[PDB]
C-alpha cells in the first residue's frame, strides 16, 4: 500500500516523525511525501492532474479557496505559526526582555534587530505587521515610527476605513540603517547573524527559533499572527508592497484535507486521524508550531466518521 502526501515545505519535519510514526502501526504501508510551496501542491491537484491521498497547507484558506468543491468537500484547520523575537544568550539585555517590554528594548540606540525583506517573504512583511498592530496593544502610537519608519524608507499611511496601510518601496529603496536593523532576502543569513550576535533580536516563526536552540519572546495573541479568534484584529493592518499587491494580517494557520479523488482514503482517514490526533497535537507542539484542539472542520457532515471524532 502506498500513501501519497503533499503538504507545504515548512511541514516537513512534523510530517516526517508522523510518517515514521504511521508506517510502525503500519507494516505494509509506503508513505510518499512530496513538499512544496503551499500554492504549489493544491495546483498540482487542482491544475496538474495529480492525484494525493492528503494535502496539508501552511494557508488554509487555499483550500476552500481553489479545491472547493471539484476537489474537495471539507478541511479542518489543525495547527498555527506564531510570529516570536528571537534571541540569544549573546543578546543586549536578553536578560531584561520580556512579553511587556521588547519594543522599549529594541528602541534602545545600541540594539539591532533583523527580518527578512518584505518584498520577497511573507515573514519580512509580517515583521512589520506584529510591529504596528503592537502600538494599539500597548496604547503607544511611536513604536512602528520609532523601530521602523525612522530607520527604513518603509512609510505608513491611514486609509479611510481606519486601517493601517505600510508601503514598501522597490527592495533597493528601502535603505535600512544598518546600525538598528539587517535586512536580508535570505532567512538563513539572519539566524547565522543571531547566532554570531550579529544581531541582537530576529522577527521569525516560533517553528524557525525552536530549530535553531534560540530562546524568543512570546508576542500577544492579538498582535502575533497566530490566532483565527484575532482575525480581525489581524486584518486592522496592510501591506503594500513595491509591484502593488497588497497583503493583509491574518492568522497563521495550517489546513488538511482528503481530496476528493484520492486513490487511497481510507489509508489517507488513517493518517489524518494520527495527524489530528493525540500523536500528532504532541509532534506539533515539539516542532513549535501549537496544535489547534479540537481542529475547527468545515465541512464536518463529509468527513469519515473516524475524523468527525477529532473536529468541533
Amino acid at each position: 500500500e502506498v500513501l501519497t502526501v503533499f503538504h507545504a515545505g515548512s511541514l516537513s519535519v512534523p510530517f516526517e516523525e508522523l510518517e515514521a510514526e504511521f508506517e510502525a502501526q503500519h507494516p505494509g504501508v509506503d508513505v510518499q511525501r512530496e513538499a512544496a510551496g503551499s500554492a504549489q501542491s493544491v495546483r498540482k491537484i487542482t491544475e496538474l492532474g495529480k492525484k494525493a491521498d492528503v494535502l496539508a497547507s501552511a494557508d488554509y484558506a487555499l483550500i476552500p479557496s481553489l479545491m472547493v468543491p471539484e476537489y474537495a468537500d471539507w478541511y479542518a484547520a489543525f495547527a498555527r505559526n506564531q510570529m516570536i523575537l528571537a534571541y540569544t544568550n549573546e543578546s543586549k539585555y536578553g536578560d531584561e526582555i520580556n512579553t511587556d517590554n521588547w519594543y522599549e528594548i529594541l528602541r534602545r540606540p545600541d540594539v539591532r534587530y533583523g527580518f527578512s525583506n518584505p518584498n520577497d517573504d511573507p515573514a519580512g512583511y509580517r515583521s512589520q505587521m506584529v510591529t504596528q498592530l503592537a502600538e494599539s496593544y500597548y496604547n503607544d502610537d511611536m513604536i512602528y515610527d520609532d523601530l521602523m519608519l525612522a530607520n527604513t524608507g518603509m512609510t505608513l499611511t491611514t486609509e479611510e476605513n481606519g486601517t493601517a496601510l505600510i508601503h514598501v518601496p522597490a527592495s533597493e529603496e528601502i535603505s535600512p540603517n544598518t546600525s538598528k536593523i539587517m535586512l536580508r532576502s535570505m532567512e538563513v543569513e539572519l539566524s547565522s547573524a543571531l547566532e554570531t550576535g550579529e544581531i541582537d533580536y530576529l522577527y521569525i516563526y516560533r517553528s524557525v527559533a525552536e530549530q535553531h536552540g534560540f530562546e524568543y519572546v512570546a508576542l500577544p495573541p492579538a498582535i502575533d499572527l497566530s490566532s483565527l479568534e484575532y482575525a480581525d484584529n489581524y486584518s486592522k493592518v496592510q501591506v503594500e508592497m513595491v509591484n502593488g499587491e497588497v497583503v493583509t494580517g491574518s492568522p497563521i494557520v495550517y489546513g488538511v484535507t482528503i481530496p476528493n479523488n484520492a486513490e487511497n482514503s481510507e489509508l489517507a482517514t488513517e493518517f489524518v486521524a494520527l495527524l489530528l490526533g493525540e500523536t500528532g497535537q504532541q509532534i506539533f507542539i515539539e516542532n513549535g508550531q501549537p496544535p489547534i484542539v479540537p481542529a475547527i472542520a468545515e465541512g464536518k457532515d463529509s468527513m469519515p466518521e473516524e475524523l468527525q471524532a477529532l473536529v468541533v
